[PDB]
């Protein structure tokens, strides 16, 4: 499962439709980003860019211009065909065979920009820019409004309204078509697999980055080279760390480890959380915290559908936590008056549900506290931890226990489906698959 | 192997021997840097600033002041403790624990550094500043400086003379200490793990990426996590692109894949590139231009010693190239005539040798066309390539073969030390690795 | 006569009038401007920062907030009051005062800018910014646009929409008030006066610099401190360069002297040429020269009016000049072949007018070669000249005569006013006043 | 008296003479200047490009090269000859005529500079810039360097050390050669002249800003066409403002006006103030305050010497102020208390004197306190006041009270050289030369 150039058209054409009359819009590619001296990072486009063309060169801009409501056309600028730079550094699309491959109906090269843009941009009433997105990209357009207008002897005229795509734009991502949740769907299933790799793997001894390994060539076997974020290896004590991804230490016989890693498959991000004991077996205590996370998650599960909103799930999701808690002596009190305290925030401090698509916390508004109501073709993580530091108030035996699980969504007709569900969590089934792969 | 608090302290005493009194040095860390909205990449840290360091924390600078010939002391400003920050996003050494850690006399929160920084420059008559490496740097260091010319009514006084450092720690890195020399040959051994396991993995229909997953999963399993730069797995015609990092296309039977991957460990590069069969079996036409880039490199490693330099070893691969290629019919000619008309450029078209150290393609002044003399402690790769265009005007049989064969050594006073000679490059050994692999 | 509060509140008003509901106008102030290290030059208040506030103060923003279609309000941003800072350079108006003063809402120390101005633009559909215009005041918008769109978690939304204000507020300066009119009626008289002088005092032997020391004095005299422009004394061969302003050469008997010089006087701009005799007596080929450039003024107020053009009536002028031309043997052939030919180019090389406001040059869209229609409240220079190079290929009495005069006019119901006719241009009027002048 | 080629050609050489063999220093012009939107103020050079070439166009640059210690030569870019370009907007000298005209070697086109400048750096070892002076001249600098250190492949190489010229050449312009001396001599009697003008004037009912006309004309028809600084007319409370520049108000008969006003002539600055009743007589109140003020400036006229310092005479001034303070009732208590605890501070809040040269306030190191050792050569003003606010705790006669009195003097081998003595104090002299004027 992919995107084909025929959906990248229709993105462009639905974008066209939002726009006035007498307009163009200008998506710009990522730049090349240095990891040290002359190396470079593995490029990474920009999201929204991608999402316009598909295309995996830096120096490109798309350009959108609707002339009036029937009219209107693409112009890519992009990187010239060169033999030498080529022969160095790959190849090139060009200019020639651009139009086809993208869909585009005409290409430029990127060094004309300056000697180009303006032109396009000439008489129009309204320009759509992401301003800030990109310092190289603001130069751009910022020259050629200035060319605009100073050349009024020239006959030359500036839009004079400058729009933000970025929040249209947004919008549109939030729904996935079809297709985007069938690639979503196999980068669940390949993040998946890799998780399962990681419980199959994981022997006390072993480094944290180990796992990281495992990981990463099962992403890499699938198709999917690169994580969609730093792999998260958290053992014992670091599992406390929320995005903790040094991945430095030696696992521990008798501590838990919280595997927080995710594949860009296609352009799209899986996002998994699982937590389970380094040595193949939950302690009491472990298991007294592993189940209240495991239900938080489990009835996320079970209500979210169109209608409700990450707000209302949340409600539901500190109460069990809440309650479980106090069950435990780890909070203390009433469990209303809790609630109403947000006694839960010192062990669990973040979101619940974040979007998901070209980038994990991905683009789109979610209303104030998360309240936006839920339609189908949004997809989320669900993600509930309880972390309880090592120098926590609480019955020592918890101390320095940080448990996540998290799976990814996506709302339908009549409720979710669940993407990452083909790695286990029950705790009996972690314990079980793990004594299999002890046993080899 | 790795690099110890006493040898970053030693090396800042021989900065600081090589400045003038009443003068201080400022190295900065290297910026974290996005991948995609949210998202960093994993950071890399600067490698001058590693070198004084082995700090691997963005948001700090080593301040070295040499009050006079006697008396000197450093300053390091970094990230504060903050429990938030490190919940959410990691440890941070702090203040307290940084002069112990890291062996500097005093250490200030960098958020600070604008209010102390003009305070340590005051008096001195020299700074050294790496003007323009990094644009957040020279920000702080002009607005210092700024401070103290224009604060003569609070007594204050800039340093007139500014000295960029490069040169002189650049020449620093280019002769190695015999525990750089250790690291670095721990990172040429996994980094030939690496390659080997690709040559008993590689089989027709896998993709070239497949290989790269291989490579980076050894590169982890022996803990240097992150290669040194982007894997190059260019098979067939993808041979003939230097730098062929897509990685995208299926490995064909009857083509040769070339391997170009180094590890990154403990902050020193191997970089090692091996040719060969995707079959497991050379042809003739493949043979016949392999035997040429063995013949370059093997007499390269031969050659490399004290006193002798990179433009003089090249001399001797260009006449074995011409030669080579006249023999086959892909030259025409005189072979002496060819040589004066580096009629060889058009299928060797890059240099032999490169630097090695923190970096792939390291620091350090070459002389002019690489001519510098070669002394005990340089580090270098050894990388001869022919590559021959799909459509040269050639023999047939040579169209579209890309070779390249690549050790890193370390110039010792009797000659060199080969890192990387642990994984083959004899045809012959190659094959029988292939074979033996192919029967499992 | 100048302009009130009220006025400036009308104006602010008719803005708002014109702005989409839920928007905001931000009006930046001129930065202070550096002549010499720790000394500035004279402040002058950006135009359209003046025509919104009358407010002469840098470190300033008028903010014009439109709630909705019935409901709007200002807030001006400027300097605290601070008696140290007052001792020193002089008093600023504050906070407490400015409300009832400029007639704004609020005022609110510019020191507070951003800590304050994201909070009067959240939740906004439009923010008009005159992007370019000043780079601090790019600095701020872009700072607060940026704390709206990163703020979503505090609730924060930034306009999408950002609209350049100065086409609408230059349309809005380009017709003027009756009491516009009688500022620049002044300044007319004032710039005129000046003019007068300069012919009565002029001898051959003074410097060029001489004049503009008695013009700059009488435009003090009358409370026009500052002129409008740098003021031109182009002698002899200085005459054919168009802004000569080194006005450094002694004024030789048998030249001709070309004045261009305006005051500012309550803001706006009078702009007047004349050409005159250094000696107080034309030669027959200056008086040939002249009569030409008089004619083409003379006609060229005749014609204007609403309903014509500037380009209309620079064809009125091109026909006398060439047909005058072409008599005096400086042009050969046929009229309107000549005419086609754009053969007066050589010659007069400018435009023949000029809108005049706050600025000479003033701002308003002049149409494709100036073409767009007249109508009252227009304010325009009318200046013709001619320019015979000291090398042109013309009969050798004619070299090195540079004229130009200039009027400025208001378009009215019924024609033009001008408002610079009271310093004389008939050349018989000129010697007589000189005559008259030079007996004394 | 001005400055001559050959004067601006030994400072050039005296600069030379201090830089390191295999260095260039770079003098960059000041750039143009913005009004109101196409208008620029009138062009004031740069005063150490100035200091270093006479030369008054922007888009300018010396070079000044230092082979070794016998070796060296200049090259300067310019802007070149364009006819249109210079039919337009004046003369340019470009690159035929400067070296005979400027007395440099060389001279090349300022569009060529980027081509050019890491040519003439490439090699050496020493750049001496003044780094933060302009932004256009740091880009053209840091250009030409990043050429250079990223051009070891073509052989270049960057100057490794950066020296700031300011400190070397303020420290030249500190000690005025004979001529520098004769111009500011000049200067002095123009400035003198233009002060004995205002009080000849001046009468009740004119306003501030007409001695602002009358000193401007006297400037320019003595051939110093600018003021060197914003002139300051403040009569009554607005003389207790220091930089009041304003000059709006009404002058009263019964209040003193207090002008600070210089000229710029041939590039040197007067800097004289002169306070005096507006009526032609002080009051008592004022008289008393007055001879105070005097008799600070005689004394410190008769201690000006070499051998003493700034901070030095302070101290007897204080002694004078303090002493006559408490005379008046103004101060209460012992006079050496009142010294110690710096109570004249409330009513004398600035300096005594400043350097004075090609700017006021010059440039050059004054020691802390401005205790540095007079010697001959050194220019500066002398400028006691008193200044008693309008709500000051004093006698009520006193309050509203604003005195200054100015001279600039040269240090000499035996005392001092008063240069603008010819213009009177004494308070007998000035109602004399009033009373004389008032007959008129
Ligand atoms: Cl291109
Ligand atoms: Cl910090
Ligand atoms: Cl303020
Ligand atoms: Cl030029
Ligand atoms: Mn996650
Ligand atoms: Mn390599
Ligand atoms: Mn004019
Ligand atoms: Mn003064």
């Amino acid at each position: 499962s992919e995107i084909s150039r025929q959906e990248f058209q229709r993105r462009r054409q639905a974008l066209v439709e939002q726009m006035q009359p007498g307009s163009a819009a200008l998506i710009f590619a990522a730049p090349e980003v240095t990891r040290s001296a002359d190396s470079e990072y593995p490029y990474r486009q920009n999201s929204d860019f991608w999402y316009f063309t598909g295309f995996n060169e830096p120096e490109a801009v798309l350009v959108l211009i609707k002339s009036d409501d029937t009219h209107n056309h693409s112009v890519l600028f992009n990187r010239v065909r060169d033999l030498t730079a080529e022969i160095w550094f790959g190849r090139r699309l060009g200019q020639d065979a651009a139009p086809e491959k993208l869909g585009v109906d005409r290409a430029l090269a990127f060094s004309e920009i300056n000697q180009q843009l303006y032109q396009l941009l000439n008489g129009l009433d309204v320009v759509y820019h992401a301003q800030g997105e990109y310092a190289y990209a603001d130069v751009i357009v910022n020259s050629a409004l200035e060319k605009l207008r100073k050349g009024s002897r020239q006959n030359l005229t500036a839009p004079a309204t400058m729009i933000d795509w970025r929040p249209v734009v947004h919008e549109m991502r939030l729904f996935k078509s079809p297709e985007e949740i069938a690639v979503l769907r196999r980068a669940g299933e390949i993040t998946a697999m890799a998780h399962t790799r990681a419980m199959e793997k994981c022997r006390p001894g072993m480094f944290e980055y180990h796992l990281e390994g495992e990981i990463h060539h099962e992403f890499n076997r699938h198709g999917a080279r690169y994580p969609s974020y730093n792999t998260i290896v958290g053992s014992g004590e670091n599992g406390c760390i929320l995005h903790y991804t040094e991945n430095e230490c030696e696992m521990r016989d008798g501590d838990l480890v919280l595997i927080d890693a995710g594949c860009e498959y296609k352009g799209y991000a899986g996002d998994i959380t699982r937590t389970f004991p380094v040595n193949g077996k939950f302690t009491q205590a472990q298991r007294e915290i592993y189940d209240i996370v495991l239900e938080s998650l489990e009835t996320s599960l079970r209500l979210y559908r169109p209608g409700t909103s990450i707000l209302e799930v949340t409600g539901e999701v500190v109460r069990i936590m809440v309650s479980g808690l106090v069950k435990l002596g780890i909070l203390k009190g009433d469990v209303d008056e809790l609630i109403a305290q947000n006694a839960h925030r010192p062990f669990f401090m973040h979101g619940l549900s974040a979007w998901l698509g070209l980038d994990v916390h991905d683009v789109g508004v979610y209303g104030q506290d998360r309240s936006r109501i839920l339609e189908p073709g949004m997809v989320l993580t669900v993600e509930p931890g309880l972390y309880i530091a090592p120098d926590a108030e609480v019955p020592e035996q918890y101390r320095g226990i940080g448990i996540r699980i998290e799976d990814d969504i996506v709302i339908t007709e009549t409720g979710n489906e669940n993407l990452t569900a083909s790695v286990v969590k029950k705790p009996e089934e972690i314990e079980a698959l793990m004594v299999a792969a002890r046993k080899q």
